[PDB]
């Protein structure tokens, strides 16, 4: 019964999972499939130019996380909660989140756990929802998201 929950984890899987493998999920969008489509074509514009742009970051965080299976993904969210709750919330750093996300899952593709991508795209669901139910739902959710970046 949480819709918030259900789309966020639509729109995420899909983006970490196409980036990984550079496949286009064919399968129809669940509810408010309209918006998930904007969102996601939302993110492949501003999170490929954050993935460019926080290169170094992003290594720095993966070779300190040292994340090669399931049980590294599994621990990943009681970090990422820290990570990501340590700084000013806005559009910019959950952007920042799920493009991680989606450099982590391209790592993940590389060291054949493409399996992990699921589990991945779950936690990071779970860490941007749990701290940010609130502001996302202030923010207009996911036409917020859309809106902003227009
Ligand atoms: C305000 O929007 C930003 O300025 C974005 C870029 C951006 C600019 C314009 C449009 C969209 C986005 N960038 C950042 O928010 C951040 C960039 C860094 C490097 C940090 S960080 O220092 O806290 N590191 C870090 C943080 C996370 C996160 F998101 F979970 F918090 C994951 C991974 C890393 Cl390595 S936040």
């Amino acid at each position: 019964s949480d819709e918030l929950y259900r789309q966020s984890l639509e729109i995420i899987s899909r983006y970490l999972r196409e980036q990984a493998t550079g496949a286009k999920d064919t399968k129809p969008m669940g509810r408010s499939g309209a918006t998930s489509r904007k969102a996601l074509e939302t993110l492949r514009r501003v999170g490929d130019g954050v993935q460019r742009n926080h290169e170094t970051a992003f290594q720095g965080m993966l070779r300190k996380l040292d994340i090669k299976n399931e049980d590294d993904v599994k621990s990943l969210s009681r970090v990422m909660i820290h990570v990501f709750s340590d700084g000013v919330t806005n559009w910019g750093r959950i952007v920042t989140l799920i493009s991680f996300g989606a450099f982590v899952a391209k790592h993940l593709k590389t060291i054949n756990q493409e399996s992990c991508i699921e589990p991945l795209a779950e936690s990071i669901t779970d860490v941007l929802v749990r701290t940010k139910r609130d502001w996302l739902v202030k923010q207009r959710g996911w036409d917020g998201f859309v809106e902003f970046f227009h």
